[PDB]
């Protein structure tokens, strides 16, 4: 049961001494661990890439692209830099190792992810850190210029109030679910499981409240890397998204949140092929994506419909593992709108979300091969 | 000060015990943000609540405000025998059986001294045990034996406590200790009673007739059953209770979120004051700061619109109980008071029924928006119409002013209710005063400011509000 999951929210997990071996990596990933996360602040560059190469190894064991995020400590202190010398090392390091998401840490303001983004030099998407009281003030500035987000709600509730994080969390879903940015709320969600086998009534009613809210993501922090029951926690993850996910009273709460189409091609076409999957019935929505925008508009909309995002480009679809609903799937280059057809059906029929007659909705660019171009839908039968 | 008015209008439920039961410490909590205090009735002595009854009662000529007591009845508390070593383990899949020999247990065997289940657990039926660490399934029973096969293993010791998830019992919610402490909570006059146990509305109709209107009556939601018969249930009692921790138990834990939601909804639909409760800041029974997890729970409550949030053993046994409080009014405090907060609330449509009250809690409402109104004064003889103003859940705060001592004590359970006990008024020039004067004593209104009033014409009489009324303090 690893692909599909049946949930949409990604789980992140963070590695560390409970869970860092290749077996133990293995075990997050079927419990229901997504997205890795590798903490640059402890431990050393020799001991990540034993890490990165076990991560790595599950994509053949499973044909699954896998997804790591490295974690730029930042100014940890125990009006100054945004990268570190650490972190331009640690930097460095993470693009060596193929990083598909590079976060950033104690973000104050724009000029601080702009600073960031101009070394990363495009090599990997950037996933801001908002902890600080000034990354609130400046909060449209920052979303605006990041790729994706993190709510680090630790740091912000000691520099904040901790009476003024659920506010300010749903303020920062709200707009990144609009900007199409994925968020992902952290820190404590299972708090209890670093010494419990099962969590409290309060944590489990966050993380649904996180799931409602729309996140892309819902983060383990300590209680994948450093706690007696890594396994549980991760699992209990997964089993809080797979039941909200589909009980009731779940898409109305995602729906609360307006995310109207801009006045473009990809957002008309991710808006209707969404409506057009429900007014029929389709059993998907299968995305052709080059470098994944098209893919990201259409999980913006939060379809109903499971989505399936085609790409030819490895790293796309590695990087996609922390988009909401994404499903992405690295395929061949087509080359007419007949091979795309087939290849969206066969595909649709592989993993299980359709059998022979049932709709589909394609969304794809023609002609192929060209990022940017988005501009079909396509009802077809599988 | 920070007493009253508190600046926020959902209300704290602090359950008292060994960490928060001295005169000085519930005079504490009371200041610290806690609303209606909650006395367990299954441990301690009547000589002892007596006491703190009492403690809870002086703070009213101290601070001229209304306390609130709910009293929390025990229900049933289903255990399994004894065993020769004392615990047990149970193999996954190995046969187990319960039945009416006291003889001491063993891998295979324990006594289950609970008649009642043996006259409704069949095949298919489980049993929890251990708080749900145990699952058995029941292959097979009779009158006198329940054969079960092994599902979930583990250790299995001595008159651990055990749950029937899976079908109604034939077992009254009420038990003789219970009944005896109910007799006691009503002789201490309680303003609210609390039903455990529930499965089928016929348990709450027979706790009320017990009751004979003396306290109303909030039903906790723990069991399956209840949740399957959710809506006889909240027709039929006055309040609820999400009760998380049973609930979390009986069901998946991943499944109380949206029967949260659910519960949540309808209570405020039917107008009917519901608490969350269980674990909102457990950790801080230990620490003097929350988790993050915890601040999001309670905060998400209130954005739900429940008319309550509760603490157990957070101020009850924990080593911060006086921080524990508090956190639940800053809580409170920040997010009904920061945007985003209304927005949600009204995600829950709450129309009027087809009555004269209904249709004028709402004309208040979108009256007071529209002129810019401080407050909402509701007069109430039993505070009916209160609640239904209170369900409409106005951005004005509401000031409920009834004449009755008994009625001021009960709205403390309801949101944003603020209730007042005042002199009883003749015409409507005597409420129009006195409801300018109350406004303005408690800081909510200055000379020239536009108020809203709500009453009934032929004052004094119970069931008659019929008219909305704008006036400048």
């Amino acid at each position: 049961g690893l692909f599909p999951r049946g949930r949409k929210v990604r789980v992140v997990s963070t590695l560390g001494p409970a869970s860092s071996t290749a077996e133990q990596i293995r075990d997050r990933f079927l419990a229901g661990a997504d997205v890795f996360r590798i903490n640059m602040s402890h431990g050393t560059h020799d001991e990540k890439k034993v890490i990165v190469d076990n991560i790595r190894a599950l994509e053949k064991e499973f044909n699954r692209p896998t997804t790591i995020l490295f974690d730029l400590q930042g100014p940890k202190l125990r009006p100054l830099a945004a990268l570190t010398p650490k972190d331009r090392k640690d930097l460095d390091f993470a693009l060596k190792e193929k990083a598909d998401w590079v976060a950033l840490s104690f973000v104050q303001r724009v000029e601080d992810v702009i600073e960031a983004k101009e070394l990363i030099k495009g090599r990997a998407p950037l996933l801001v850190k908002l902890e600080k009281p000034a990354a609130i003030e400046n909060l449209e500035s920052i979303l605006a210029a990041t790729d994706a987000v993190m709510v680090a709600r630790g740091d912000l509730g000691v520099e904040c109030l901790p009476e003024s994080v659920p506010p300010t969390q749903k303020r920062i879903v709200e707009r990144s679910r609009q900007l199409g940015k994925p968020v992902v709320v952290a820190t404590a969600m299972l708090e209890s499981m670093i010494k419990a086998p099962a969590p409290t009534r309060a944590e489990v009613s966050d993380v649904a409240n996180a799931i409602y809210e729309g996140a892309d993501g819902i983060m383990l922090s300590a209680e994948s890397a450093a706690g007696d029951w890594p396994h549980e926690a991760v699992n209990m993850m997964h089993r809080i998204a797979s039941y909200v996910e589909n009980a009731p009273g779940y898409i109305e709460r995602v729906r609360f949140t307006p995310t109207p189409a801009e006045p473009t091609t990809v957002d008309a076409l991710a808006e209707n092929a969404s409506k057009t999957a429900e007014t029929v019935g389709a059993k998907a929505i299968i995305v052709f994506t080059e470098t994944g925008k098209t893919a990201q508009r259409v999980s913006r909309a939060r379809p109903v419909a499971p989505i399936l995002s085609l790409t030819p480009d490895a790293e796309v679809a590695r990087r996609l593992g922390l988009v909401w609903g994404a499903q992405p799937v690295q395929v061949s280059t087509v080359k007419t709108l007949d091979e795309a057809k087939k290849l969206a059906a066969e595909t649709a029929k592989k993993y299980g979300f359709a059998k022979a007659g049932d709709k589909l909705v394609v969304v794809a660019g023609e002609p192929f091969g060209k990022a940017g171009t988005t501009n079909i839908v396509d009802v077809i039968e599988a």
